[PDB]
């Protein structure tokens, strides 16, 4: 509630959180190089969650505090339709793969098995990189002057 | 219940989890090089949690499923006193620093402020590396490779 404050606060959010998101995606790449695909999916999950958190905070000064994936994605696509392109459902395997990441937070550290191919991970990386590019753009476009 | 099964299962656990723990500690180093100290603390928290989870699974085929830190540490030190050396309280800053990591799972991704110095992180890295060395050793020492003598 105040033109100059609202700018300060939206800059603070975006600078605080977008770099966490980029870094999680980098950690994932690192872990793929290591051969630890399950923990890379976990980092991809975090890259994506953090990216949405960053989006919602920057543009509305609020984020759920569950930080639920479906929820934060829901809310974010609800605030700007351009974000739906990120996760196309024109092939089934795209949902299989996406669900692997979603399962990865809860499982992945803890389950005895957690199956994810190289191909799935390459796809989730491409998709995360577009989410990050777009989210970065949409956050800059929110410039109060 | 079964000498050869119990060995298979304890190897499976340790091989499944110890490498997650090492890898979290490595990720932390990587993030320290990147200048992202808050997320490195987060990975350190996971390196430690995963290490204790690995310990308790290997030796007892069970782990809480809270995966609470105080808890899993409590349980793990309760089963082998050697693990108390890992987190000495002979300086106050050691408790400040440890608490930073503990707070790091919950905060750190989410909070606006999360303060952790280079010195703190270096100390948490050294400590995590001893936990991992010790845990690795205690897991190998758990060998029912003898108790399947009765073949």
């Amino acid at each position: 509630l105040s033109p100059a404050d609202a700018l300060r606060v939206a800059e603070d959010h975006f600078l605080r959180h977008m770099p966490d998101a980029r870094d999680f995606a980098d950690v994932a790449k690192y872990l793929v190089a290591k051969g630890n695909l399950h923990l890379a999916a976990f980092n991809l999950h975090q890259a994506v969650e953090t990216a949405y958190n960053c989006y919602l905070l920057t543009l509305t000064n609020y984020s759920p505090a569950s930080h639920n994936m479906k929820f934060l994605r829901g809310l974010s696509e609800g605030r700007d339709r351009r974000l739906i392109d990120i996760w196309p459902r024109d092939r089934q395997r795209f949902t299989t793969w996406y669900n692997i990441m979603n399962e990865a937070y809860v499982k992945a550290r803890y389950s005895k098995r957690f199956e994810v191919s190289e191909e799935a991970l390459t796809w989730l990386q491409e998709r995360t990189a577009e989410l990050h590019k777009l989210v970065e753009t949409l956050c800059r476009e929110h410039i109060e002057k």
